[PDB]
């Protein structure tokens, strides 16, 4: 996150944050969220080549949880387009972990939230990218969410669809690298909206929005693939 | 590095830590080793798909460093080859860094170094990758360079070819993933004779030998691409 | 706020901004609470000896608010004492003002929550007092609260008594000057639990705790004054 | 200033801005005079109670400056009557300040200056005190000085005093709280003849005059205390 406030634990009790190790060795990090008791939803871009994932729960300093468990599952959606972010969502079953202060699932859009594109919302992101600061604390930041055709002039023709949520960042406050998968959440209503996606090419410090996976979008492919109904 | 000694500041004054970030957005962690004041060698398999790198130089302590400065070129070995970690080297050309007593270069082979085996002695391996403690302090061990002949057997044929040095971890003192990129030193001789490759697929605690790309292989590519005489 | 974040409009709609005149002439800024459509609550060294105090509701931008009203009535504790900060509490009567997105009141504590200590509980404190920055923007921090009696060993003897609340300031996060008459929330229960009192006689960077007045302790006074039963 | 005109940086090169901390920690805002590099001429009802003042020099804008010191000493003058208004002067060392364009004293009176009453002149009041805007930019505005017979039959016997200077506010342009410390000063010869002291019980926009410290009549005091020759 860059120029983002630190968390301490227990201020986002759904935060997971994802030690990846990839097919060809490299050791990646994300972020994601906890969604039910055997559940993480994150970016299928942070998994879709991934062996392990050790997911750490419960604490904001990285590397460090109150439940650190191993994932059993990865599912990257198959439809995942790794040159344009289209359907950029993947789950991570894990062995159930028990809910606890400091360990809590997000909330996922039902009803007729499905239907609200939440333009002119402030919403948080978080996570443990990188930033301007040394830290290894849990950062976030507020980003206020734009509508699509606002979004959609800002990146090449066939980025910004809708499924995607973007998120402005021109005040400077913004996810950056290793933020991916990470949670953009209606903090009011404790409700999951995006998932980070994907940065301007342009880089952190741009200016230029922020595409998140809109949940909403998805939540067939979520009910569907963890047989949960929400 | 899996069972490894806890290193401080000044201990390896040649390491460097290299935050890399990919073209798909993922934040990556790897090793290096400072061999001229603007010049990083690596692996291939890192970098390889990178689009920018952050240096840290002269700290032990992982995101850390007396001198913190960025990539200005990235050069991958154009024959490399991902599914068998073939000419598995890349170099970073980073702004001139100036030597201090934690910043200092380590020696290439040369001469009738170039000729070396190098087998049956004892090198040191250095890293901030997976270990047994979840640590961001730099870690060591040494190991145990064996023959190519023994080396190949462990592997599937065609894996452990000329150009690859192999070092035992049958202790199960072993670099791990994370480790990547990092030196393979003769310590008592200051020399660098092997780059962390690719651990067995048997994973890091197996007791299996670890490829590294054998530095005396690439001493012709080295001075081709950096300009300079060794 | 000292290393504080900024809040946006809407992030703390129970905040109110003083712009109190004294009768000595003099411009004073204070922080209070809204905890009902026609009542402010801040702390009576704020506004013991003014004159009028201009209300400023809804907004992060200090003396911007979407209702400015004027206040009617000032009751400053009878009690309050000078000296030590005793009983630093007072109402401002205000012309009824409708809640809004933007302006909501804070929950007082009822039932068993006034026998609760709320010992190392993170609460959040805002305002727009002295920071380090430059802004206008009204800004927050977190403060964990502490034991009487691990805060009373950090003050002269009698200043910390039963109906003070302490933060810890240890982490260089800190209300300071300006500050004064603030909430201090448990932001998951939306419930006031302190008013900015006083600072270290050391300052705003010293790291000693920082005296709040304890809601639970004068929700006595604030029912019979105001006439409500919260 | 109510009814006052716009300035912009480098109009009022002398005027300072003074963000006081009181005793009882509140935070007051009052303006003031360069009137040599380590001095700062304002009114004792500011700062009398005070403990230290950060003191904002070469900005129009409010709590901004080219020059932002701390005050070293604050040197209030012994007679000072709250009650009265008498003998409201002050002075705040501070760090030698070097002159530039946006920082410059103005001159103080003497010789046969010493001896004028002023009457019937234009001065100029310069400050950030209450508008009928909410503006952070310095507003002034020129108010008829009047002879001291005039004004003392706007106030209470023994208000005005020798050493009172009145202003005419009539055409309902007039210093208001916050403007109090500030220069009263003939513009044409660059001369401060009065440091704002009180406003008419009747408020601001009474038509009202409003009283002065008489410059002339703390000369002495400013050189004893100041240990300069003027």
């Amino acid at each position: 996150i860059i120029n983002g406030y630190e968390a301490y634990t227990g201020l986002f009790p759904y935060q997971a944050g994802l030690d990846i190790t990839l097919q060809d060795q490299r050791r990646v990090w994300c972020g994601g969220s906890l969604i039910d008791n055997k559940w993480i939803l994150t970016a299928a871009h942070c998994v879709h080549d991934a062996v392990s994932v050790v997911v750490y729960l419960g604490s904001a300093v990285q590397y460090e949880g109150e439940a650190v468990v191993n994932s059993e599952r990865i599912i990257s959606h198959s439809m995942f387009n790794p040159d344009t972010y289209l359907n950029d969502v993947a789950l991570i079953k894990i062995p159930h972990v028990e809910y606890t202060d400091n360990i809590q699932p997000i909330r996922l859009p039902s009803g007729e939230e499905l239907n609200n594109k939440f333009e002119n919302i402030w919403a948080t992101v978080s996570g443990w990218g990188q930033s301007n600061t040394d830290t290894v604390i849990l950062q976030y930041t507020y980003n206020l969410v734009i509508d699509n055709d606002r979004c959609a002039q800002e990146y090449p023709p066939g980025i910004i669809v809708e499924s995607t949520i973007c998120g402005d960042t021109s005040d400077g406050k913004s996810p950056c690298f290793g933020d991916s998968g990470g949670p953009f959440v209606l903090s009011d209503k404790n409700l999951l909206i995006g998932v980070v996606s994907f940065v301007s090419g342009a880089g952190c410090e741009s200016g230029k929005p922020v595409g998140f996976s809109r949940v909403t979008s998805y939540m067939d492919w979520i009910q569907q693939n963890t047989g949960i109904k929400f």
